């Protein structure tokens, strides 16, 4: 499946991949490196609550490759610019990190978790992740010329930020590739349409365009509260569509190839608010989970993991329950136990790994979207050892490969 950047997954990873664990916890930055050999390694005493100040409420903590050798590095958007921690390519990080640039951040540039929007990108397929901002008058970018030169900000579009109307609490956002050259378009859920605007190459954009009247607060009644949407693939051609897990299920718009979209389908009755499913209570996912590479269906419910797997065009096959753990039922709480997606095992075929009370747990994929037995890898990084949701950051990243 192909790099799709989000405001609730900012920390893409790869397919196929053996995804690394990392932990901005309230002393600094650890890492679990995916290996055979599994432990934690503290690796840079900053990025932390008690470690350099940093605070969810006004920072954005993040993992990117900034230097193109394929591994990486620690992002920072701090109090007064952004910081950076590059990996040294054996499980260390420089430390401390250094300040880039005085921008994206509390102080210099006026930047605000509740209004504004900072990832890390490759937006010019340089081999290095960009700054890319959706701030108060448009979309910011500010391009990474290698050895941690990074440039002055450019306005790359006047549009979709806080002065055209878009807010946290009603619209989405992402990055994909809506037009299949390999470079990140933008994706906008906007208050009455799906806007998109396509990639330059040089740091900027087209113009939007208004090509869906749906999946939007205005347009279909879609709301942040009860009604999560991604772009993902999910027919295979390398261009990310629209799916909507709405009121009644899960509602599709496929890209014709060139980032217009064909018709608004409802597509399965189940993962929708009308099946038992809420924002507040459970996690609802879009991955590969077979040989097929396209975008199956992952809903950690009550009962457990369920899933329906993309028949290969867009429509899916039956839910199945594949696993009677990590869900409600069994003590899993959104606001305490972060649970992904992600390929741990290279194979392409995505695992499950979840930062439990107690443990870190995973199950592997068999490589058909059934899976094994619950596995115990670690007791750390987890609720009982200190790390709280407004304390602490915890993601899946591809450190190496
Ligand atoms: C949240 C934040 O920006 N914290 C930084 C910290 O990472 C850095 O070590 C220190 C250097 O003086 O400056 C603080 O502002
Ligand atoms: C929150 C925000 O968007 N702040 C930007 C700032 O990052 C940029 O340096 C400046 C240049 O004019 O424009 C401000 O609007
Ligand atoms: C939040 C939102 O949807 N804002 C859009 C804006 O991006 C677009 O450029 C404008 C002109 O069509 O229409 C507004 O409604
Ligand atoms: C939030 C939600 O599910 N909205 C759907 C909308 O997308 C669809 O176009 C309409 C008629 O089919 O039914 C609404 O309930
Ligand atoms: C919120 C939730 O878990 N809903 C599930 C639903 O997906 C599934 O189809 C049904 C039959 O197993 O069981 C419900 O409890
Ligand atoms: C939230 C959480 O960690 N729940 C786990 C559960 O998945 C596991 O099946 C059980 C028995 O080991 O231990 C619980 O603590
Ligand atoms: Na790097
Ligand atoms: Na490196
Ligand atoms: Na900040
Ligand atoms: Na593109
Ligand atoms: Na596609
Ligand atoms: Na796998």
């Amino acid at each position: 499946v192909t790099k799709v950047i989000s405001q609730a997954s900012p920390v893409p990873t790869s397919i196929p991949g053996v995804a690394d664990l990392v932990g901005f916890g309230t002393g600094g930055v650890y890492i679990i490196r995916n290996s055979l050999l599994v432990q934690v390694v503290k690796v840079i005493n900053n990025f932390g609550y008690d470690a350099g100040g940093w605070r969810t409420e006004k920072h954005v903590r993040l993992l990117a490759d900034t230097t193109g050798d394929n591994q990486s590095d620690v992002v920072g958007f701090g109090e007064d610019g952004v910081w950076i921690s590059t990996n040294n390519g054996d499980n260390t990080f420089t430390d401390p990190p250094s300040h880039v640039l005085a921008n994206f951040s509390y102080l210099a540039g006026g930047w605000r978790v509740e209004k504004h929007i900072r990832f890390m990108a490759d937006m010019r397929k340089t081999g290095r992740a960009d700054i890319v901002g959706f701030g108060e008058a448009g979309i910011l970018i500010s391009r990474n010329n290698g050895s941690s030169q990074f440039a002055p900000t450019q306005l790359a579009l006047n549009d979709f930020a806080y002065a055209q109307g878009w807010r946290l609490d009603r619209h989405l956002r992402f990055l994909g590739d809506i037009t299949g050259n390999g470079l990140l378009d933008v994706v906008g859920f906007g208050e009455n349409h799906v806007f998109v605007a396509k990639n330059n190459g040089n740091g900027t954009f087209q113009p939007a365009q208004a090509v869906v009247n749906n999946f939007c607060v205005g347009a279909g009644g879609w709301t942040i509260a009860s009604h999560p949407r991604v772009i993902a693939d999910l027919t295979g051609d390398s261009r990310a569509d629209i799916l909507g897990f709405g009121g009644a299920g899960v509602y599709t718009s496929l890209n014709n190839g060139n980032g217009t979209f064909g018709a608004v389908n409802l597509v399965l009755m189940d993962f929708g608010v009308a099946s038992g499913w809420r924002t507040a209570k459970h996690v609802r996912c879009v991955a590969p989970l077979t040989s097929k590479k396209v975008g199956d269906i992952i809903g950690f419910g009550d009962a457990g993991v369920y899933v329906a797997l993309n028949n290969g065009d867009g429509t899916f096959g039956p839910v199945k329950r594949v696993i009677n753990n990590f869900g409600y039922n069994q003590g899993w709480r959104v606001d305490k136990h972060p649970r992904f997606v992600v390929d741990l095992t290279g194979d392409g075929a995505a695992d499950i790994v979840g930062f439990g009370e107690n443990s870190t747990w995973a199950c592997m994929n068999k490589g058909d979207g059934t899976f094994g037995p619950d596995m115990k890898l670690i007791s750390d990084d987890t609720s009982s050892k200190g790390w709280t949701l407004e304390k602490t950051v915890r993601y899946a990243a591809n450190l190496y490969a």
